[PDB]
């Protein structure tokens, strides 16, 4: 347009400078005074713009005083009788032409061209063209005079064009001076100083050292190693692919291209080495979405853990490579098109070019809302949420150093995720959407360089981000250029009876001795871990012997969770010096007293109380098919020796350290409640009559074992029949770690078909029988906790403390009787209206004898 016009041809600059004719000018054409004094030109230009510049402006003060400039032009032209009727018969594009004349010679100037004038107005475009190149005018600038001939003459912007516009590229250089050529055919030396085609060769090389076995190495260890083969893994595996694309198809190609300085491979080589960058880029980029989505809800809720299998982390594989081809096919199929950007020894997507044939119009919208708003949204909401929900987590537990670290650990990683996602895509996003709206402006080739740097840059620090500073993939690859526990490989329980157990450790410097493995949880109180620990004083010689009581709530794997920039949460925590003894304990209990004289005297005792907002032991149930899925609550005592002081538990010696699982249990209490009633009504829309029912049970408290009886009363008002009754026993698992989550799975049903008429009642009595052998198999089903492998019953029902303070975060389990009524819908026999209610009861183990 007429900006572009006279910017291009007099040249922007900040600071004053004398013109051709040498006169003070600033920014575009604007005269600030005449006057011989550098101050004076400082002071004319220092009311203008209306501060102390000291001969220095920005663009927008500068555009201002061009806007002025075209408004008064506009003006002088209107006034003189010879420039008006010229401007009013001219067209728009011609009209700029005039304008750009007036604005270099001024009214007077352009006063001088009399038959030049004359033509124009009478639409003689050829004759006044040779008036205006044989003048004085045309000699004294013949670069800034054929542009705004050829105006004249064509009527269009052909000679204002940015840069060479070939049908299969396109090059940010003007042709005026005849040197543009092909960048599949000729060199490209023109566009920029040949040392920097070089410099390109040298850093598209650099990425190829860095990135290839970067990326290579991540895939080759997780076929040596199996324990990086794990669902969740299978995201980073897919970038580790994605970022080889871009090195081998991408950069090797670019490289070969930038050492000659021009795209040797042609346009078939350009689609295909634009597709495999585009392909490997947009792999990349939603790899990364998935990562983050599959994060957010693995971690805060750990029933998603069961359910997130091979099938799951596929669909995040295969949806990546949908999304990928979104962006890299079309260009192939014609909406846009792959041309060389920049240096043009690199081909690309067509973001720059506005071509309505291919219509990159649709598709930099497509790019930038579908390709980069929503992996940009969606990132920053899942590692945002994320850290939301650890900040919460670990506000509730200040007690535990461990939780405290880690969320320290997480908010420094997702800021890293951050810039580096930030440092990847906005280039991209800040330029093409600049140039969208700038296309006007002309922009050079190493304008397109600067992103292009960046994204071919994340081939290298997204790997290393996501993949090395991870602990998991960071250990292995160590091991791998190390090119290869074990020792001692022990870890047994023993029993003896004076029925007490033992565990010795690995080093066997410290024994420890327990009552019992089930600990039993009343309402009120909690039965203490009560035993001792033999120290053996020549292998422990000024060290420190602990004991641990850990409660902590387990999901997933060991590996890969804590990999996962978070790792299992700790539930609840205590600690005792055992030796060297501070003072002394105050009562010992009958065990301890026979423990002590058993042993020798470098036995020590200890006790570990537990508190009232604390959980049961429980376990979810897996599949046969499922095997590294595991998740559960369990408690653990364990007892360790070590040189450093009482703050370390995260890191303590394995040979020293010995431990034991052990079950806190609740066993069902000597009152049983009330009988169970429920009842409810129930109505239609167009049927107002009542259908009334009423749930009655046998015991409140049930045994595992023992016959559920549930009497039901159907009473029917109502114009409709009952088809059929079915009675269900339903489990649910209400798991609390970062959010409150009910699960509802049906342990047991029985049904029968006896019809109920309008009018007509009918009681029965169906027994079901909850138990877990007819459950075998299944998924989601909560469980008792297992000590080993042993066979266990189905989970018992959890009691919580009344009037309590803190939360209780675990696996809570509850039971009920749901009745389910099946009626014949009232549209038709085939409709049909499921009515149900449900009924609370316990379900917990006998008390012993
Ligand atoms: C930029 O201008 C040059 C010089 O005019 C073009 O080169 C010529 O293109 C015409 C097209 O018909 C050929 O007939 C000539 O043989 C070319 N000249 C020479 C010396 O080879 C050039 O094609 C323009 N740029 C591009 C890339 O099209």
């Amino acid at each position: 347009n007429i900006f572009e016009m006279l910017r291009i041809d007099e040249g922007l600059r900040l600071k004053i400078y004398k013109d051709t004719e040498g006169y003070y000018t600033i920014g575009i054409g604007h005269l600030l005074t005449k006057s011989p004094s550098l101050n004076a030109a400082k002071s004319e230009l220092d009311k203008a713009i209306g501060r102390n510049t000291n001969g220095v402006i920005t663009k927008d003060e500068a555009e201002k005083l061009f806007n002025q400039d075209v408004d008064a032009a506009v003006r002088g032209i209107l006034r003189n009788a010879k420039l008006k009727p010229v401007y009013d018969s001219l067209d728009a594009v011609r009209r700029a032409a005039l304008i750009n004349m007036v604005f270099q010679m001024g009214e007077t100037g352009v006063a001088g061209f009399t038959n030049s004038l004359r033509m124009l107005q009478q639409k003689r475009w050829d004759e006044a063209a040779v008036n205006l190149a044989k003048s004085r005018w045309y000699n004294q600038t013949p670069n800034r005079a054929k542009r705004v001939i050829t105006t004249f003459r064509t009527g269009t912007w052909d000679a204002y064009m940015c840069g060479t516009e070939g049908p299969n590229f396109y090059v940010p250089f003007s042709n005026a001076t005849g040197v543009v050529r092909s960048p599949f055919e000729y060199p490209q030396y023109y566009l920029a100083e040949p040392w920097q085609f070089s410099m390109l060769a040298a850093y598209m090389f650099l990425l190829i050292v860095l990135g290839f076995p970067i990326n290579f190495l991540t895939l080759y260890v997780t076929v040596q190693h199996k324990k990086l083969r794990t669902p969740l893994n299978y995201i980073l595996l897919n970038l580790a692919v994605a970022d080889l694309f871009m090195v081998l198809g991408g950069f090797t190609s670019t490289l070969y291209t930038s050492l000659h300085g021009y795209f040797v491979f042609g346009p078939t080589g350009c689609n295909l080495q634009g597709f495999f960058a585009t392909l490997g880029g947009e792999i990349a980029l939603w790899s990364l979405v998935v990562l983050a989505i599959e994060r957010y809800v693995v971690v805060c809720k750990p029933m998603s853990n069961f359910r997130f299998g091979e099938n799951h982390a596929i669909m995040g594989v295969a949806f990546t490579w949908v999304m990928a081809l979104a962006c890299a096919a079309p260009p192939l199929a014609g909406w846009s098109r792959y041309i060389p950007e920049g240096l043009q020894c690199s081909c690309g997507i067509d973001y720059y070019t506005l071509k309505p044939e291919v219509n990159n119009e649709s598709f930099v919208i497509y790019m930038f809302v579908v390709h980069f708003t929503i992996p940009m949204i969606i990132i920053f909401f899942c590692y945002g949420q994320l850290v939301f929900t650890v900040k919460e987590a670990a506000a509730q537990q200040q007690e535990s150093a461990t939780t405290q670290k880690a969320e320290k650990e997480v908010t420094r990683m997702v800021i890293i995720y951050v810039i580096a996602f930030l440092i990847c895509w906005v280039p991209y996003a800040s330029v093409a959407f600049y140039i969208f709206t700038h296309q006007g402006s002309c922009f050079g080739p190493i304008f397109m360089t600067i992103p292009a740097f960046f994204a071919k840059s994340a081939a290298i620090y997204n790997p290393v981000i996501y993949i090395m500073m991870n602990k998991q993939f960071r250990n292995c690859m160590l091991t791998t250029i190390c090119c290869g526990d074990d020792e001692a490989s022990a870890t047994v329980s023993k029993t003896e009876t004076s029925v007490i157990f033992k565990k010795v450790s690995r080093d066997k410097s410290v024994t420890i001795y327990l009552g019992k493995r089930d600990y039993v949880d009343h309402v009120s109180q909690v039965e203490p871990v009560d035993g001792v620990v033999l120290v053996d004083p020549e292998l422990v010689k000024g060290k420190k012997v602990y004991v641990t009581l850990t409660c902590a709530f387990r999901y997933g794997q060991e590996d890969i969770d804590v990999m996962g920039l978070t790792f299992r949460r700790d539930l609840y925590f205590s600690r005792v010096q055992v030796y060297p003894p501070v003072g002394a304990m105050s009562v010992l209990t009958q065990l301890q007293e026979s423990l002590l004289k058993k042993l020798g005297d470098n036995t020590y005792p200890f006790l570990l109380t537990f508190p009232d907002y604390l959980p049961c032991s429980v376990m979810l149930q897996p599949a046969p098919q499922d095997v590294g899925k595991s998740c559960g609550v369990d408690f653990e005592v364990k007892a360790f020796a070590s040189d450093i002081t009482d703050p370390e538990e995260d890191k303590i010696p394995k040979k020293s350290s010995v431990r034991l699982l052990i079950r806190k249990v609740q066993h069902a209490p000597p009152e049983m409640g009330p009988q169970p009633s429920a009842e409810a009504s129930w109505q239609f829309f167009m049927s107002d009559k009542p259908l009334n029912l009423s749930v009655s049970l046998s015991k409140e408290i049930y045994f595992h074992g023992e016959p559920i009886p549930v009497t039901v009363t159907v009473t029917n008002n109502t114009d409709k029949v009952v088809k059929k009754i079915k009675v269900s026993v339903e489990q649910i698992a209400n798991v609390v770690l970062y959010s409150s989550d009910y699960y509802v799975k049906p342990v047991a049903s029985e049904e029968t078909q006896e019809k109920v008429q309008p009018n007509s009642t009918l009681t029965k009595t169906l027994v079901l029988v909850p138990l877990l052998a007819n459950n075998r198999e299944r998924r989601g089903i909560a469980l008792d906790g297992k000590i080993k492998h042993e066979d266990t019953n189905l989970a018992s029902s959890t009691i919580i403390k009344e009037g309590i303070d803190r939360t209780v975060m675990g696996i809570l389990v509850s039971y009920h009787i749901k009745v389910k009524l099946t009626v014949s819908g009232f549209l038709g026999e085939l409709t049909s209206s499921e009515v149900a209610t449900e009924v609370p009861f316990r379900l917990m183990h006998p008390q012993p004898e």
